[PDB]
């Protein structure tokens, strides 16, 4: 069941935004967001496809741990954070395009397609460039989407190993206190207009886990703080966390 | 190699209290503490020992998993958080004892001693009730055993499956934030003098660990609170966390 709360506008309007924001009682088997519309529009995933990206990578073995180190292939790029050797947590938590790339590459297109396929991901589209397809080929997932297979991750019900997964969920750690924890992953489309950028992740409470995820407009990187910012808002709002 | 720092003294005298902090830095593989002596000093675990007593819980399947339900016994406790279901998330974070006490006895007290032989955890001496030897028996360990300990955990090195091992490190998650993950437990021994109270884990950065164990005089619980602020005071002295 899914019910539109459109008060949630408040939120980006203050912010000089546009967007969506989905979430999800695990416990009520609910969902709310504040447009219907858009929160089943169709997007390219950008980085938020390192999270299937990952569990492919882990399952076939072309990462063995997420402490296996991916040396810097020495190519100096605008983002200071890249210019240096990554493991799979830290390759996560600044969203390392390049050693996903590499990645994407020894996976190989032919069993990209067909595992992704496993996971009911979006489009289930990998048509382009094999290690640039989520940011500038096929592939297209919505918010909803989105929390259909983060559901699923968490669950560990996933079609890999539940090591996988227990490993990427480790990697999406992002915020943890004695009130709630947070798993998610950034995400952030600029190759294909709209530029756009993506929030999909869940709290963890004591006694339930509310599921997430967003996207909105980002004509220009000042307002990628607002990805997670705006998110917020409505957790505050409707006193998810303090 | 150990180094003996007694400017951190100060942290525990500001506080009218008495303890010490042990620190070791992986990379390097160094050790650092205010007191070698007190370092050493072996105390009852009090509640760190959910640790091992997770790992073996889970490694002999009396818990299935992390979100297990156990159900309150009836028995209203003064811990009010105690007097509710918990799973081994909650069961950690709120240092549930009673659920943890029918894990042991379920362990049973042979299976109980072969693994914490196998740990080489403190004096490997579980004499007393199974569902108390933790609290108020002959089992004892120091805060540089609980360092040697943390470090296995952390490699997945001890002798239960990796999945064990893992699903404690989960379960262990005290904090997390842009900057570094604390993964810990705390203690509070009061049934046998001296009260004392715990804090043994790690500190998460992106390029290195620092795994911690302190320990405490504790007359009252007025103190609780220094096990963490005395810790987090000393990381913050050595520029490991901001
Ligand atoms: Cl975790």
């Amino acid at each position: 069941e899914w019910q539109e709360n459109k008060s949630w506008n408040a939120h980006f309007t203050e912010h000089k935004s546009q967007g969506v924001v989905v979430l999800w009682n695990e416990n009520k088997q609910q969902g709310f967001t504040n447009n219907l519309k858009r929160a089943n529009q169709a997007f390219l995933p950008a980085s938020t496809f390192k999270i299937p990206n990952s569990l492919i990578a882990l399952d076939l073995g072309v990462v063995k741990d997420e402490h296996q180190v991916f040396k810097w292939d020495g190519q100096t790029r605008d983002i200071a954070a890249w210019n240096r050797d990554h493991d799979l947590i830290t390759a996560m938590k600044y969203s390392v395009v390049p050693v996903y790339q590499e990645f994407a590459r020894q996976i190989g297109e032919a069993r990209m397609s067909k595992m992704l396929h496993a996971f009911d991901y979006g489009n289930e589209d990998i048509s382009g460039n094999v290690d640039s397809f989520w940011l500038d080929g096929g592939i297209r997932i919505s918010a909803t989407q989105q929390i259909a297979f983060l559901r699923k991750l968490y669950h560990n019900k996933l079609h890999v190993s539940e090591r996988s997964q227990r490993i990427v969920k480790q990697a999406m750690l992002t915020e943890a206190n004695g009130d709630y924890i947070i798993r998610a992953k950034t995400g952030y489309s600029t190759r294909i207009e709209p530029k756009i950028g993506w929030w999909v992740g869940w709290v963890e409470l004591d006694d339930n886990v509310w599921f997430f995820a967003m996207n909105m407009d980002m004509p220009t990187s000042d307002g990628l703080g607002l990805r997670q910012a705006i998110t917020k808002e409505v957790l505050k709002q409707e006193k998810i966390i303090p």
